[PDB]
């Protein structure tokens, strides 16, 4: 019935994340390692029950632990029931729990049966109802002599098989249903993506501190699980374009231009986003070439135009921007205008490199109120941890723009991320970049669901790495889970 | 005749205070542990007597030794009679007593069984019947053989279950005015809680040595089971402020002072308190405000004003003080007045930081008599530490007074003793400082019943703090347990 | 497979939330109680659930009434399966449903059966799975007004014990954030309080007509889930504290400060609270002490200072505030200071008593618009019943000002309320004020959810109540509560 | 525990949505018949359930498939799981499931039972929990291999019965908020029904091409389970009547009116509401009568007007428009005024018969803005298909209007869908234009849940109506059903 391979029951496989570490610097209470129960922590059955309905069993958990005769330290595991939060447990109170405990000089491995607790007689893929969880905290600190500058730390692995009772339900065709589909990152090299936040490729990898400054950008804003957020789009040539019509002002050189949606319809003001799609999201005075579809004498337009973002008529949430040209008057009113930006200039009475900062958010409302339904602030939490960014040059026409431009994602990996909405088991993905021609790893980092990029490192520091690194996925992990520095 | 869940009979958990560690610093013959026979031993037990009235019945114990290999030393543990005093209890005496001599290098748990020795038929729950107690001393010190600059810290588990006997005799409600509520500590961050001495919010931590001078404030004194000490009282805001009677000193500005109560009746100077409530307990020069209303017409006067706690005249204890302002009328005596403080001043002509004199208590009966009911002194009664202090800035107005202020307790803290009078099963509870966001631990503190806080450090060091930290209560820990160094 | 204590199988006792009141009042077809089938509503069962996680089995209810035998009418019990619509039941209609018949005269309790219906093996205790409610509402019209006066209220009482098929599954640590913790309010005496809107004592309670005027304070609001309304802080001392620049104005005696925080940080003007924390809620002339404190020499000299909220200058919002003040020199820009207040003050130019008008909230964003994102407004909704202000007096030095200040919460509760964080199971709160030397009750009031407190009196009235007296907590009920009379 | 009629058990019954087609028009692989399991696909058992509150069991279900010999064709049939979703799906993956594949020409009824499968003991009646879904579906195309011009359309019929191990569990009254009312049509004829997008009655029915315009009236909207959407409204009178405040614009006879609400408020600007209640929604002059009542001695004042729902000032949105009389005195600018629409005009110079357009949506902010909030455009979705409208002749008071006036649906019919909310469990209703006197059927139209019918034929066709008839529901059938032509 259901019959899986005898060398999957018969055999362990390491889970996908299923591997930590226990140092001295830890303090008792501290949660070493947490764990749903499910298909997931087996690979050959997390893509199994891809072609099954159900499941319903339990498991097998085996502990590895690397240590030897001159140690000290205990460690607890426990299960928690499927609806209780662990947040917070003392020490103490762990010990409640159906538990076992482990001293780190044991050899032999440790097995543990973790059986499934349900309210009813099998559990859906679809359903994604609560199980029990596996947790593992430090209870009695490690004691040992460190060699030199190094500190000696245990390692732990954790490896899973199906119990005898586990077994699926009913069949189902693999490929119709989005749901169990796998995460996966694209494999383009870091010289050939492009730039999200503005139509330039990148440049390369930035890394340094964030606390003096609030990164809240608005474009290239997308959750791992393919939901749009701010004013992110999906097409790269529309990233700070401008299409509707055009109103010439008496007296200057100067338009008003009424905005218009990507199809050239009307629209809505009422719509819940900050600005509409497309509106460039950083301050500074940016040149382009005006286009023009005219009837009559000709079609044939386009002149130099700037806009500053800065400006308080700069209303692209109400429908009105300004636009500054060299020519008296030679557009109409009633005709199609787009605007294609070029690259970014600077004024004369300001700072050199002030003003384009990519961090400071123009009004997009000008001056009636404030800006709503912003992206959520961007910010590292863990000790340790900085912002990756995507790094590119800014090229500029006139002054010394701050040539700097850098984006939490590329406009590839959002437009992927948007293709296959392929729902996250946890909260945060392991990547860490893989050189080919040798098969070595050049750096770990943690992909947030949020949508950004943290890696283990002090300082600014700019990444070397060769052409034809990419990143590869690796597994789903929780935030306990720590990278050992670059 | 009740009957308690099987699962509890038959596992093992640990005791909310069931941890302890044995150092090099300890001496021999210390007592290590104690703990009383009872249903505090089992955090299930102690959470089921709740709806009960009485127990009889024994325990079972393990005590887990988990030490390194590199340390030698011997621990006994004895059972000690009802009503034996243990006040002045030696080794030697406690090999009197049926005794278990264990290495700290044991590997196997050591199982103990707790028989109940009892004159009746069963104990009463809301009653201090004395029962058999368990102590664990040191019998030989702790010494490593081991190569390199370490010290090896041995931590000790203890767990209880319930002895088949064990059984509850009535049944009643879990009632306000009982053995129950058990302790615990506020949630709130640093920054929010308000200093205890001075209406000013806090802004750091300090640590520090405390032999060069007798650290004994009035204000902010609490015991952790809700008794209040000195002149510590619940509001924050009637802290520094007084009310009454004024009279004007014809020829000078001065004015004399007789208190009121707390609300508006006359002080008892018979009272078993040092002074009114609300009076400061630093000498030197406090700036405030003096406000006056007129019946007569409802006009509200208010007039800056000094008052020199250090002068002879300032005399809370006898109902008499004098004011120090710039304007010798427009005050009537025959209305209520009260003093509203602002910030404390210094003559610049004297030693600069110098005059505020944070611990010096200033004499509230004048040169005449002296202090006599006062809070007893704090000082650190372990090796190696040093008291913590709540440190804000006392604002100036003149000068460069010693804007730098400590308090023990924050009066959030205190208020939340006296609301919830949680009574004490030890001397000592452990406090974790905790980053709900990372999970790890930034330092222990061990929280005295006496209403003080200590940790283990040496010279003075500025805490630092993340924002989001808040203090997490452990476990219960006699006076001789040793922190974990920062 | 678990037992609990024999005894708690043998008895009735009484659920903490199951007291009701029936009045001529009520019409049939409204509901009068209703409560899901769980352990929360039996104190034992209550207790124990939070040492286990999933229950399963049904209970034995029991009504008792207190009646005259004047009172006529009938009520009845009616247990709704788990997943059907109770609104618009008709009194017909609720009786082909499993139900209990009760006489206001009967003396004796009534009985009636609760079994447990599921399509789950057993329910989980933080989940909100639909369960068979029971509810209890009028059945023929009450009629009541020959009997004594005032409205003859009917007491109601309903006592509950487990099935002999209740079980406990799963065993659990009993932990703090478990979200099963009881509401609870702080046993402080009412003289011992602090005043949410500004740093002066309680004195009294006062009970009064609100009709005349639009209550709507933006302190000391704060929902009973521990939710923070409005602008409302925890710490008692920078209620009414700026933090922040100073610059001279040349020509007059007047100050601009720009508020920066409470931490001494940036402003942020993109917040959606409607004023920076800490700031007054009222429309006067406010004096205290302007106190610079210069990081290198220490220059600390205060100096008298006063600000008028509601004028043209007193924009708060924008990170701007105007002080008038006796000296016009003796102040340097480059370093932040600080404002204490004091007291209030009122212009001998008007009429007297007049400054202070506590309701009326200032144009916090000056002639730049109306303010926004206020809190909600506050006012009673069964007639019959007016609002419970605590309050207190501030002190004067200048003029005749309006002594009288109310505050909805004190500062103590509103801390205790966003210290637990503890889920409310309905609307409202009733609490009941207690003498502790004797154990006696002296009036009962209501505590709505929205965070004000409700107590059943007509015109203004000073409650006379012992100094030592405190609030008690004991059960949640529905709007439909008949308030006792008060009283006193 | 309840019982069922024991002749239910042994006898099969025809479900009411239990009969579908297969037509040479049907492309391969379009989803012809689509059922959940559920009491619904029994009526005894449809109408037994509304007493009960959960049901638990499988069915058994026959199909009728007495085609002609002369027809080619497959059909299979395949068991869906609950969670899974078929929007999607294809043939193929079709045979993946459960499936048996039964030709056209069938003549021995084909015989299927439906296990329940559940992981609960069993289902909420008033839930929406998904269960075991029947789906047929066109494997081959039908083809015929006759000689002459004829289309062999087969009808196909379904009837189920339920399992032995069918039961009920709960016993509710069946109150009026529930599942319950089944849908019905009023036996109204048309005569006495009058228009919804005017008050006039109506006189006949009308079927024709849509194509060369866009059909998206406002008014006389409701989808068939009591949705209101656009501007339809319950009064048949309030239908282009306005109400509010009149104020005379100096040097022009032309006067400003501001929009009141339904009864005497004001109007709210910030509905979701694309214009006042009542607004009509075609581009055109409608004359009337503005009536005043003048509280200071009760007269009563009547003036003839016209309004040019095709002006730039009528603005309904806005809550101000544009009134247009030949007297520029006699009303008062603070007095409530409503406006009673008598009949349409248009001017003679234009085309005659053209300027109502009738299938034109006037601008409800103007120049500025936008229409925003509409009803969904109707359209034909199968070949051969052509809406049906009803059709009134709307009076004119000058010139030659174009009189013809159509409607989509009856206020009567939306009045009754309102107040009745009877729940649909298809898309498709079938409904019989009936002659009671005769018992033979004039036409088979179908009534979209969106609100309109459609009817098969070509080119204009003005219907031919006995006196007596009237609409009759029959059966439930989905979007690819084929009518019967005329």
């Amino acid at each position: 019935q259901n019959v899986i391979d005898p060398w999957i029951r018969n055999n362990f496989v390491q889970a996908p994340g299923g591997e930590f570490t226990v140092s001295p610097r830890n303090a008792p209470g501290e949660i070493l390692w947490s764990a749903p129960l499910g298909p997931d922590l087996n690979p050959y059955l997390s893509h199994l029950a891809r072609m099954y309905n159900g499941y319903a069993g339990g498991f097998e958990v085996q502990v590895i632990l690397a240590g030897n005769a001159f140690t000290a330290g205990k460690i607890i595991f426990a299960a928690v029931p499927p609806n209780f939060p662990t947040e917070g447990l003392s020490p103490s109170q762990v010990t409640m729990f159906p538990h076992i405990i482990v001293d780190v000089r044991q050899l032999e491995p440790v097995l543990i049966p973790l059986p499934d607790v349900r309210n009813n007689f099998y559990h859906y893929n679809q359903s994604n109802d609560p199980t029990i969880k596996l947790i593992a905290m430090l209870y009695t600190p490690l004691r040992a002599n460190n060699a030199g500058d190094d500190v000696f730390t245990v390692s732990c692995r954790v490896l899973t098989r199906p119990s005898p009772d586990f077994d699926f339900i009913f069949l189902v065709p693999p490929t119709v249903e989005s749901r169990t589909k796998p995460f996966t990152v694209p494999i383009l090299t870091v010289e050939e993506m492009t730039n999200s936040r503005f139509p330039i490729p990148l440049e390369k990898l930035f890394t340094g501190p964030s606390g003096a400054f609030v990164v809240q950008p608005q474009n290239g804003r997308c959750t791992t699980d393919g939901v749009l957020l701010g004013t992110t789009q999906l097409s790269p040539v529309n990233i700070c374009t401008f299409r509707g019509d055009v109103t010439h002002i008496a007296g200057t050189h100067d338009y008003t231009m009424n905005l218009a949606s990507q199809n050239w319809n009307n629209y809505d003001p009422t719509e819940e986003i900050p600005a509409p799609l497309g509106t460039p999201d950083f301050v500074g005075k940016i040149q382009g070439v005006l286009t023009q579809t005219t009837r009559g004498d000709g079609s044939t337009r386009g002149h130099k135009a700037t806009v500053s973002t800065g400006s308080v008529h700069f209303t692209p949430k109400l429908g009105s921007v300004q636009f500054t040209t060299d020519t008296n008057n030679d557009l109409e009113t009633g005709q199609n205008t787009k605007f294609t930006p070029v690259g970014v200039v600077q004024d004369g009475n300001s700072a050199h490199q002030n003003e384009p900062q990519q961090w400071v958010l123009p009004n997009y409302s000008g001056r009636t109120g404030h800006n709503v339904h912003l992206a959520p602030a961007v910010a590292p939490t863990f000790p340790g941890e900085q912002l990756l960014f995507f790094r590119s040059t800014m090229p500029g026409c006139s002054g010394y723009p701050n040539m700097n431009l850098d984006c939490l994602l590329p406009q590839e990996w959002v437009l992927h991320f948007y293709q296959e909405a392929a729902p996250a088991q946890s909260d945060v993905a392991l990547l860490r970049f893989v050189n080919p021609d040798t098969g070595r790893v050049l750096f770990e980092c943690k992909l947030h669901k949020s949508g950004y990029v943290t890696v283990a490192h002090t300082g600014p520091h700019d990444l070397v790495i060769p052409p034809n690194g990419y990143f590869r996925f690796d597994s789903w992990v929780n935030q306990f889970y720590t990278l050992a520095p670059m």
